[PDB]
């Protein structure tokens, strides 16, 4: 249940650690 272009939203607004690294593994 995650969305990677959703999440990029949440890294281009809010560049955290987590984010990115679940972004570049959000598919998996």
């Amino acid at each position: 249940a995650e969305d990677c272009e959703r999440i990029r939203k949440e890294l281009e607004k809010n560049p955290n650690d987590e984010i990115k690294k679940k972004l570049e593994k959000c598919q998996a």
